[PDB]
RNA sequence: UCUACCCAUGUCCAGGGUGAAGUUCAGGUAACACUGAAUGGAGGCCCGAACCCACGCACGUUGAAAAGUGCGGGGAUGAGG
């Protein structure tokens, strides 16, 4: 558990001080789960059902990033560049 | 001392072509795939002298020669000479 991806994603666009569902929070957490599934599958190649998981939280944040780039052009560009994604 | 195979140690193979893997960059996707370009220089790879071979024909047949010559031919970085 880390708290730590938390408040740094919040502070960056924070509403509020405990903001826990900020698009920044949300789609930082989803990074930090999909990059760890990742590494999981890197080992277990096979695992199917897990990998069906790691899909459903890309199009989650695939989908929150589309709603940050259609809101907040400049606040979407600064997420994915501390993020280091791409779209 | 010919020749067959082997062992140790040397050496030879003008030139030209083709463009494997890989790599890089770009694109590419959540990651990979995958795509393009450049790079790269693989091969009992290609064309072709030396060299090695001996497919066809002619000639020769008391020969220039007890196996050759002429004109073409095959291999030519290899299981090579
Ligand atoms: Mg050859
Ligand atoms: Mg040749
Ligand atoms: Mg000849």
């Amino acid at each position: 558990i880390t708290q730590e991806r938390k408040n740094q994603l919040i502070n960056e666009f924070k509403t509020h001080e405990s903001d826990t569902g900020s698009p920044e929070v949300q789609i930082a957490i989803l990074t930090d789960s999909i990059n760890n599934l990742n590494e999981h599958l890197r080992t277990h190649k096979k695992d199917h059902h897990s990998r069906r998981g790691l899909l459903k939280m890309v199009g989650k944040r695939r989908n929150l990033l589309t709603y940050l780039r259609n809101k907040d052009v400049t606040r979407y560009r600064e997420l994915i560049n501390k993020l280091g994604l791409r779209r």
